[PDB]
């Protein structure tokens, strides 16, 4: 019932997201606040510096990414079911609301990203002054090149997806018309 | 046998629910007393200072609740399990019940939230005056913006499910009348 | 073959039970020896007060108490599996015997934390004068507000049982009559 | 094939046994080493008093004779699975030796906990003088009591099982007179 | 469908490399930052020098590489599953070119590995001049014998499956001449 | 088509070695590197140290040498499947070349165990002279008895798989003649 590139090619590129996902939230991320260290005596300023430098880890707003654009589809198969139920195109619709939710899902926490961290780039050294840490203190970020790599591979792929929800959804509008 | 908008969107939230619950208690307040620290000589004052300002932690909270709205559940589809076995509109009754009870579960769990924790943000530092710590001393709160985060992600995922669990009894009384 | 109040509302509130002590344990009493520290330079202070306050966790004492209540059950599963084979009213004197040694497990186990934990409350400060430890010394327990709660549910899910299955032999021997 | 008491009694108790073990290992025996401490400065004591007073957890010792006791029924149980290969009273005689190897292994078990610690119990304090500790030092364990509690509950378990092989033993030879 | 040689070698060599690779990152490679340690008293010194000498580590390169060549096949079988959808020599094309495209995703990984890590062997002691540590400090690294060891299988393994690759390349050629 | 003796006594015993290292893995060399500890002032001592004395842990050994035998069969069955999707004695000569090739793999794995880890007993102490420790420290080994006991154990189970593995290639010679 549905497009021929879309379903593949959309599951290939979010199961290849979640094991990259996978991976780095096991490995990469575990250790960010534990080993995050500031070059002070100030009680305390190790753990305010990491929450103002990193209010949500990538890791985190990754997962919260899929999950929200998971679940569309999870309650588009449970309309589905109960259909079936009902059984013992508004389908055709709900199936491209589903999918236009989707691509906004992305975009908008792409955005996010944006906001949150301006740059693909992690710096090995940050300068953080939040109270209580006296003047400017210098903190280090645990494994900088090993999460901009990653970071890199989850744009690059939520750029594809992006990509392919909006050229699935002009597929349909074709189809239609 | 049950009503059409009830049934799916209230498990798709559930599992949203249980899907944010799964990351945040993995990762984000995993740390949240090993690294809570005081500014402070004073031995056990971190203890202290912790079990005063968190008597339970949001994760552990979401969790009873989760399981206190799904043992409703559970009761009733043990029930059906044994009127099939009786078999080898009471059940409708017995449905709206259950369905009530959820509701009930979830505002007392919602309450007793904003008990504990008024306020859905949560502040990088406290000041604790709690036996054996002399005075008032700082303590400062891991991960707070991401917290904070979660927290407003479950609270507002708690409030869609309690104003679906209303319209499903209107609906379902509708249905009576 | 058994009651029809009896197994369904049994099973449910012992699912509750396992949910429960699954979530303390992996998240409550974790780190309960690790952080539990006194006020003193006594090396090996720790662990002997810990040792004694401490006999055997709640956790343990919960898990021992459901593996005992439960292999009742198996043991009659395994019995009704070996009447299968054969095949290729005892059962119902076999049953009644097994919820009996259910209702005395439970009571044993209720006696047994009533013995160890006077109380269900978990005090921060506990006092300690177990040698190596000089003159009396002040310990700190992690967490005693959530384990308290934690403590309280699961009493009151014990007394539930014990109070269930009291009613499911009264309803069992009005059957014989 | 086999004898009614021997096989439920004997799988209720492996079960039991199991479980048991399980809990234990993953809760009481995690920080036996970690936690386990002299008082000395000597660089090296706390490795080698550990060393000299655990030569060997109680939990590995569980584990081994599980497999051992185990072991036999695969092997008979791969047998049968040969027997039925080959047809796409010599299987009593083999299952008597398997349950006779049984028998052995609980027995040399118990034996080797017998010779490498002597007594249920478990005590607080250790005095340990292996090099290179020098003189005699303190050294402390971790939840004697607790692991005096599941000492009891395997051993005793462990001498049901020996006990019930010995009476399947005996019904058998009356089967085979 | 396809050749003889090809499926099985490939999928017994690419399940080597799994386990190999499952083994070493639940091993090897656990504590490769928390053990660094360099000998200066500079704060920070650690991390950077960590970051300089191991921008991504051998496992999550090596787990890259096997999720880029895996994706190939799943896309494949996806297509195959739609068309099987459809049905309810262009597959032939299509398994070339995902042939074809694992081995240039198996020589770009060799070759990026090669850039990264020159030679195989992991030596114990780096000099590390990053800033902030001051002018040249030594760091070691953990485990360098066992970590070469395992490198040098997996480096072996890709080798073969490169081989396997170009040889399957060549006999299809064949077959379709 | 196999012998009777070699396949069910040849997956007992791998089951054995399969079940002592999991065993062994999870628990007994768990700290084999955090709590070795040498004694001196020597920064990265330790490290050098460890490595000289464990280029590979014996755990990582055993689990080479059992996906080295294992890696065989899965060759054979996958050629099995390969052959039954054709059909949709070289199968005899291919198993004799497995079983010859487990052989060797064993005894190539005994003699490597010999090389790096000459007695089967494992010493409390240990003297490192490795660069940058300073003349000859002294270090401690985490828990030498245990692990020579699974050390024994896991021998005597690799000496008998290798004993069965010839005793097998002698009874397909005499099936042969």
């Amino acid at each position: 019932h549905s497009t021929a590139i879309g379903r593949v090619w959309l599951s290939v590129i979010f199961i290849f997201r979640i094991m990259v996902l996978v991976v780095a939230a096991e490995s990469v991320w575990g250790d960010e606040k534990s080993s995050f260290i500031c070059n002070t005596l100030q009680p305390g300023c190790n753990s305010v510096c990491y929450d103002q430098f990193f209010p949500i880890s990538h890791v985190r707003l990754w997962s919260l990414q899929l999950i929200l654009v998971s679940t569309p589809a999870l309650l588009v198969a449970m309309h589905v079911a109960h259909q079936q139920h009902i059984e013992k195109g508004t389908l055709w619709w709900t199936y491209v609301i589903s999918v236009v939710f989707r691509l906004l899902f992305e975009a908008v926490f792409m955005y996010v990203f944006y906001l949150l961290y301006p740059g693909y780039a992690m710096v090995r050294l940050v300068k953080c002054d939040v109270y209580p840490c006296p003047n400017t203190v210098d903190c280090f970020v645990s494994r900088p090149t090993e999460k901009t790599v990653f970071t890199v591979f989850m744009l690059a792929a939520s750029g594809i997806c992006i990509i392919l929800n909006v050229a699935e959804v002009v597929y349909l509008i074709i189809r239609a018309c």
